[PDB]
């Protein structure tokens, strides 16, 4: 099949305890230590630690999902202290219902729908670079996020702080492992997911990041706007090209779902310059498009790693 180009073996250098999350036994404190005051900005609340009066964020989990709770807790613990990764403060249970919850550092977020409209060229370079630091970090620890999207990138624009959140879909990368392709959120799903290729890796997060970069510099949010998972691939092919899609599938011996036969159509590859017009011209540059082209490409294995992306000339002003 395929393997990752950069942190392929990191989990083989770990003790089984590190990645065997089904065996992890969280220590559950008492949620009564927390006063849940308001909804944050889903089942996430602003809270006050009653002991020290510190503001935190409490995320209530779904009690019946044992595997995923252990997986999210283990991954968050493995990543603790990672650059721009949301800090898990505590793991607690409500003493009556026994429902598990996670306690996180508080970040005063600006909704991306408003924030992205005032970002400058420099701002986009700055925050993308910060997000790349988080991805390079978690990839280096053998973990794929699998849900990179604007809602999961909290930004405090006052303090210039960025935190990558919601590790509920994150998984450990093991070479040749076959994963669930029904992950991420529709607009940010990589083509490997949409064609049911299960042997994917960290490069999935780099596709999602590319989708974010495209929506920020082009002001088309989301950039690939599929109406369903099938149409999502069609939207991508209208840009990257249909013959190019087939080349990708041939290289990895992927059979295309026959449903695509009559909806895919025929589309030549578009040059990224095609998406420039007066409303986004001040966010676009040749270096932006060169980076983008090396992220949003079918071949997951040839996509830039997070570290390679960080070395790109697009980030020279923020390095
Ligand atoms: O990890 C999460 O889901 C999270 C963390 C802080 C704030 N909102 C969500």
């Amino acid at each position: 099949g395929s393997r990752a180009r950069v942190y392929a073996e990191v989990n083989s250098l770990r003790s089984r305890e590190y990645w065997d999350y089904e065996a992890h036994v969280p220590s559950w404190g008492n949620q009564d230590d927390y006063q849940l005051v308001r909804k944050l900005g889903s089942e996430v609340f602003e809270a006050i630690n009653i002991t020290n009066n510190e503001r935190v964020v409490v995320k209530i989990l779904k009690p019946v999902k044992k595997k995923k709770i252990k997986r999210e807790v283990k991954i968050l613990e493995n990543l603790r202290g990672g650059t721009n990764i949301i800090k898990l403060i505590d793991t607690v249970k409500d003493p009556v219902s026994k429902t598990p919850a996670l306690v996180f550092e508080y970040i005063n977020n600006t909704d991306f729908k408003q924030l992205y409209q005032i970002l400058t060229d420099f701002d986009i370079r700055f925050y993308m670079y910060e997000l790349l630091k988080a991805l390079d970090y978690c990839h280096s620890k053998g973990i794929m996020h699998r849900d990179v999207k604007p809602h999961n990138v909290m930004i405090d624009h006052q303090q210039k702080k960025l935190r990558l959140i919601d590790w509920g879909l994150a998984e450990f990368y093991h070479p040749a492992q076959e994963y669930n392709v029904r992950v991420a959120s529709r607009y940010f799903k990589g083509p490997e997911l949409l064609v049911d290729y299960q042997m994917y890796d960290y490069s999935l997060d780099m596709w999602s990041l590319g989708c974010m970069l495209a929506s920020m510099i082009f002001r088309r949010e989301p950039f690939f706007h599929g109406q369903d998972n099938y149409d999502q691939l069609v939207r991508i092919a209208k840009v990257l090209g249909t013959e190019e899609l087939y080349g990708y599938l041939k290289k990895y011996h992927i059979d295309l779902d026959p449903h695509f036969n009559d909806i895919l159509g025929q589309h030549s590859r578009k040059r990224w310059e095609n998406f420039i017009h007066s409303e986004n011209r001040h966010l676009v540059s040749p270096e932006a498009l060169d980076l983008l082209d090396k992220l949003l490409r079918y071949d997951h294995q040839q996509r830039l790693t997070a570290k390679e992306a960080m070395e790109h000339p697009y980030f020279y002003p923020v390095v």
